[PDB]
């Protein structure tokens, strides 16, 4: 008949338009009514309406229209967040316990199987404790997310039932706290309130599988080859298949595979090298997706540069060429020793050999690698001799073209790690921050936890240090409770992760801490500031693991580590820390009790986590002050809201200032309406000299017991800033030369 | 600030959308609610709304959107009429008297002059009689117009004040009845109620200037040249300028101007002919517009075919050629005698002469013209001799290309008219229906009144005859009261229009009378029907003028007319009328009292009048069953609503039948969903053989004392149907061969 809409109860009515403005103005309380205008939003919604429309599409399109209108006044972000979050909170259930009973009592709607979303012990903990725990949840905190962080949180992370999302966000975060803190409830309420107050957040597989039926909370996996045979290659392929099933990240050390042309004693033939093998890993990276297709399964391939197939390895992730000689859905990385640095330095030659001819090489680092490599370089057992600057030119061609390979430094990582007593660290994970020991028997597993920073900044614009160590103590107790609950997908993972027991802590949003502390990025108080911050994080981490080892005893391989010898991570950098803390009593209690976890700190990139909480990616500056937004039918420009927060107060903001920053791509310094302080507080990273950031990485990574991601931003391809940049990173002592060479077009 | 609309009081408010659907559903009472849908109309209105919009634009766009949605169901025409008419009736004043005081008390808003819209005697009649007359008006009748008839009535006919229309339609029709019936009120209330019940309507200059300050109620003007000198040409140009100022229609007899090359005794030169002279009349037709630019001033130019400049006259209204040899904003017509018919008939020759050489020719018709033309054809005084079929081929080239010239028959008009005693009828008006005597002293003026037809059809589908003569009596009393109130623009007009005193009555919408009487157009009861109708109209007209002559005496030149000799118009056609009436007592009372008006009946085209009342153009069939509508941003297709009225009852109407009639251009007979009666009741005029219509014109024009318009519709250029058509019209005896040759593309 007429234009009827399908009202959410399931019924239909006539189109009465004042229900829209009746609802929006109800959801506009507490905003600037001088620019909050329900009529424009209603008008663009009615531009899209038709007959027979479910009303949840009208609320979705209402929040979408408010998100597109956010450019006119910044309160429409708060409005659009209230529209989407109110749309969800009207939909699903109020009580957490009946949601959990609905998830456990799930039935596959065409197979009849009692196929739960949560394990029965999780439901046991909930139903035994629902009275305190339903009282602990606070739904006032769900209106605190950004809109785009809420849509990113909704599209993939909330547990769905037949396509309809059936979890509020506090149901997910309380589900995580039950999923980790099993027996105890006080830790679940301190962990819940410290969690939902957005102080720290766990990693994404923890948000996937906390308390579910297959609890695989880990996110870091480091695998090396079992053998240089078909059985080793395909058994390693099997382990990468299972681990990439249970939503992990896999970095593979592929150093020990014989090269093209070496003799095969079994079938009297010659090998074809690494290129079809890594092509098999290419199709495996396409087939298995992490979890329920939530993100594609990605593999890192690490190769040391002395291997003979290095040129076809570097020409492998490209765009042109034959298709059968490209494997472009992987991530390639070079695990470079100091000798290739020295031979590129003085234009000498370089010996590409085959690890069947020269066996047992990648397990040897430093001066011993110099002696063994020189002794094989003497005997003439090598196969090819290439001038080192030619291969360096090939590396800069590959990084210039695609950004791959990554570059890590072998002797720097093997020298400055707490797992020296085990052997030689072969590889690292996909995002190049977990530097741990791998073997044929031990497959390295590490857990993650990302602390935010800008929630700690007080109103005095003086940073809070004493809170940060305290939350770090709660985090270390969380991860150390994670390691003993996790279900490892392969049997080699449990022995490594329970013998050595590592954790991982990484912060996100350093640029917001600098803006809210009101310092320039290349100032003196910034370089003092991050140094003091990671002294606080590192100190509180060591105090927390000390207080755990006082209660459960240290890990199984402690005596032999340099921490048992008193050398902490900063002395391996030979940098005495500041007088901000008391390190003597810390080293006394460590010398009397040990520590519980081997490796502690690890700055991860946190793309998706910082996408949720609105912070910037972990430590880098803003890419531009204008950042785009992916909206259906609108992909548009939103300025940095801290910059806009200062501009509305300083008066220089007007109705075309956005258009004034369109034609400069974030560069606010070219405009004549300038207080000449925003040019220091809001430096575009393209307008930031990279070597100051590298010095800041030398200080901060000098207070980190693992590596850290390092997105290199360079506007134009030039070999001097690249070559001097990598050599400068090697001279400062960094464990990671690069993670991406990013060139803006 | 926000989106505020300017509410009609002059204020502003927020955009609240349920005021729209709150109003439309209030204006939807009495319609089919199964398809009446306010939400679609509201949706397309809100597609056009913006901030700072006057609400009368929202009602205008609402009625416009309903007019475009009328295709889905025919009740949206009734809706859109109620929207526009309610928009006007909310706007202007309720009382007629204060509107008249506002119009008389008008002041030019930048000259201060008391420049009235009505004369002071009109306001005297209103203010002396406002108590009965404000009670007589019925505003229930304004919701009876069509939408497009109301917009056509509003854009040009209602008297505006500074661009804002300040007259309701009943204010205009009551203003007309006061403007004609001055002293009497009973005639103003019978005339008002018979008028506003849409029975008959006056002509368009009557609607322009009834009771205004310059009352020029006439619409027919026939002028001939005073002299074949510069003084005669430019004095005639002066009279055409003044008459075209006061909104008349001018037909000019340009027979008596000497041709190209004749000697000029004053300045010893030779004339250039007619072409630059008619070019001067071209620019005069562009400059002076009728009234307040309400329609462009148009001139008819009549020429008899024996004049020497006839070839450049026929090649004059074209599209190509040099610009200085074209006069295309005129209307050209040939005033053909029988001799050109006979010489084209038998392929003989034809004598093109010059009226300076052969003087006193156009004042002579018939056999006397044959004798005088043969005597000048004998003496060799002629100048050119052209084969007659060549000039006939030139005429068919001109009518084929543009439709001009018109064709009238000289001896047929001079033989069958009541003004034989005066002399020779030279010319006729622009629309070729007023055939009256012109002279140097008498400039012919005729008034018009168009009766509708389909209001007379009773529910029994038997036509009402006794009402039609009665309304015809009221009409004849109206026009005879018009002639004595009118203000003639030139002094020669008053002597003609008061000596001979003619009137004019023409009907509109014959196709609707045939459909509502349910007969085929080419049936037997149609040809019986229009014959009976014009016997009724002609009989009631003669009875009315008889009853006027019983009270005031006949006109000044009665004794000498053939009506005084007893011969009425039908005996000049030698057709005895039917036994429907009593003609003997009529001819007795005429023989004892005479008649008051010389010429009575005149079928005019009525483009604009039938555009108001929704009827078809006067006597022709429908051009197509689908007719387009001019709407801003929508120029679309609406079917004939009587056809649609039968299709919704007979069930064959469905939701794509319009699309089934798109690809046939009104031809409903090609579709397979056919009751084979609609193919007879709804014949497209392109699917109608023209000679049956010509026979119907012989009967109906055999009962008309003047000529009648005749739009000839022929789909393709073919010389046989044209030539046989004009010869057939001459053989039936018609006074008008053609008014347009229309070819659909
Ligand atoms: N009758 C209607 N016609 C068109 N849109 C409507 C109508 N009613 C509500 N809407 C719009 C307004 C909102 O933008 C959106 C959601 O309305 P909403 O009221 O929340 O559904 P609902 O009526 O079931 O919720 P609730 O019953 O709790 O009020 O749909
Ligand atoms: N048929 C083959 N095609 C391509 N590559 C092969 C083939 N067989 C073996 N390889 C590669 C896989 C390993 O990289 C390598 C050795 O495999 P492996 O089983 O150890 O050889 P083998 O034991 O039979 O001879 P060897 O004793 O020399 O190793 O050669
Ligand atoms: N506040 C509004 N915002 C947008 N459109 C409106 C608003 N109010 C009325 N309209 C629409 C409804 C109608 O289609 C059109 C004209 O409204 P209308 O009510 O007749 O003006 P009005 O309010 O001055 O008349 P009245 O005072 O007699 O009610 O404008
Ligand atoms: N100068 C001119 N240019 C063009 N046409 C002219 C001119 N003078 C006269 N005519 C035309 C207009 C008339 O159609 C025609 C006669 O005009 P008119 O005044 O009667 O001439 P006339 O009286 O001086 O000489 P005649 O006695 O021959 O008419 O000649
Ligand atoms: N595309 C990616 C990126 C990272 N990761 C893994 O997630 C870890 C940290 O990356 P991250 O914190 O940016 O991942 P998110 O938590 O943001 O999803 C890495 O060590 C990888 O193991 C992944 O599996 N797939
Ligand atoms: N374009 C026109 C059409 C007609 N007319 C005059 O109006 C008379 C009848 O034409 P009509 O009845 O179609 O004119 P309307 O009343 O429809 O405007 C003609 O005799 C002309 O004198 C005109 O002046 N201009
Ligand atoms: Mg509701
Ligand atoms: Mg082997
Ligand atoms: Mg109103
Ligand atoms: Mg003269």
């Amino acid at each position: 008949s007429h234009m009827h809409v399908i009202k959410r109860d399931g019924r239909q009515e006539r189109v009465m338009f004042d229900k829209i403005t009746s609802r929006i103005q109800k959801l506009c309380y507490g905003l600037n009514m001088d620019f909050v205008d329900p009529a424009q939003i209603t008008m663009k919604v009615i531009q899209g309406l038709y007959s027979g429309v479910t009303t949840v599409e009208l609320d979705t399109l209402a929040a979408e229209t408010a998100a597109t209108l956010t450019t006119k006044h910044p309160d429409y972000a708060i409005l659009a967040a209230r529209i989407a979050v109110s749309n969800l909170h009207k939909e699903t259930k109020k009580v957490f316990s009946d949601v959990m009973e609905d998830l456990y009592n799930y039935i596959n709607p065409h197979n009849g199987k009692h196929s739960p979303m949560v394990a029965k012990s999780t439901l046991d903990i909930v139903l035994a404790n629902k009275d305190r725990l339903n009282s602990a949840i606070i739904y006032d905190r769900d209106f605190s997310y950004n809109y785009f962080g809420f849509k990113t949180l909704e599209r993939s992370y909330l547990l769905k039932i037949n396509g309809k999302v059936a979890e509020r966000p506090q149901h997910m975060l309380m589900r995580v706290s039950v999923g980790i803190h099993k027996e105890d409830i006080d830790a679940a309420i301190e962990t819940y309130n410290l969690l939902s107050e957005r102080w720290f957040t766990h990693a994404s597989p923890t948000l996937f599988n906390a308390g579910t039926n297959r609890p695989q909370l880990s996110s870091c996996f480091l695998l090396s080859m079992k053998d240089d045979s078909i059985e080793g290659i395909y058994d390693t392929l099997k382990q990468c298949a299972l681990i990439s099933k249970s939503a992990g990240g896999i970095g593979v050390a592929v150093s020990c595979i014989r090269a093209t042309g070496s003799y095969i004693a079994g079938t009297n033939g010659n090998s074809n090298g690494l290129v079809p093998m890594l092509r098999v890993y290419n199709n495996t990276a396409r087939y298995v997706d992490q979890g329920g297709n939530k993100r594609p399964g990605a593999f890192a391939i690490y190769l040391e540069p002395w291997h003979l197939d290095i040129f076809e390895f570097l020409d492998l992730k490209k765009n042109t060429g034959k298709e059968e000689q490209r494997a472009r859905d992987l991530f390639f990385a070079l695990w470079i020793p100091d000798l290739f640095m020295k031979r590129v330095e003085t234009n000498q030659d370089w010996s590409l050999m085959c690890p069947n001819e020269c066996p047992g090489l990648d397990e040897v680092w430093g001066e011993e690698f110099e002696k063994l490599y020189a002794s094989y370089e003497k005997q003439g057992r090598v196969r090819k001799v290439v001038k080192a600057q030619q291969l360096w030119y090939a590396i800069i061609e590959s990084q210039t073209e695609t950004g791959t390979p990554y570059m890590l430094y072998k002797d720097s990582c093997n020298r400055k790690s707490n797992q020296q007593n085990l052997g030689t660290i072969k590889c690292s994970n996909l995002c190049t921050e977990i530097v741990e020991y791998t073997s044929k028997d031990e497959v390295a597993v590490c857990n993650l936890a990302s602390l935010a920073l800008n929630m700690y900044v007080t109103s005095e614009h003086t940073y809070d240090f004493k809170k940060l160590a305290e939350v770090t103590k709660v985090v270390v107790r969380n991860l150390n409770k994670i390691i003993d609950i996790n279900y490892y997908p392969v049997p080699e993972a449990c022995l490594s992760n329970k013998r050595h027991r590592p954790i991982g802590i990484g912060v996100q949003g350093l640029a917001d801490a600098f803006i809210l502390m009101r310092y320039p990025f290349e100032s003196a108080e910034a370089q003092l500031l991050n140094k003091q911050i990671f002294e606080t994080i590192y100190y509180g981490a060591l105090e927390a693991s000390c207080d755990l080892a006082k209660e459960q005893g240290p890990y199984e391989t402690y005596e032999g580590s340099p921490v048992s010898k008193g050398i902490l991570q900063y002395d391996m950098w030979n940098v005495t820390p500041t007088d901000l803390w008391d390190w003597k009593v810390l080293k006394e209690k460590i010398a009397k009790y040990g520590i519980r976890n081997s490796l502690l700190i690890a700055p991860m990139p946190t793309a998706s986590t910082a996408q949720i909480l609105g912070n910037n990616e972990s430590i880098e500056p803003y890419t531009s002050n204008i950042y785009t937004r992916r909206v259906l039918s609108g992909e548009f420009q939103i300025v940095n809201p801290h910059l806009l927060k200062d501009l509305t107060e300083r008066g220089l903001w007007h109705e075309e200032m956005k258009n004034q920053i369109i034609a400069c791509n974030g560069s606010i310094q070219s405009i004549p309406e300038i207080p000449d302080d925003l040019k220091q507080l809001y430096k575009t990273v393209w307008e930031i000299s990279q070597k100051t950031v590298l010095k800041m990485a030398a200080e901060r990574g000098a207070f980190i017991d693992q590596s850290q991601s390092l997105n290199i931003h360079i506007a134009e391809p030039n070999y001097g800033k690249l070559t001097s940049m990598h050599f400068y990173g090697w001279k400062q002592g960094l464990k990671t030369g690069m993670y991406y060479l990013r060139t803006r077009p």
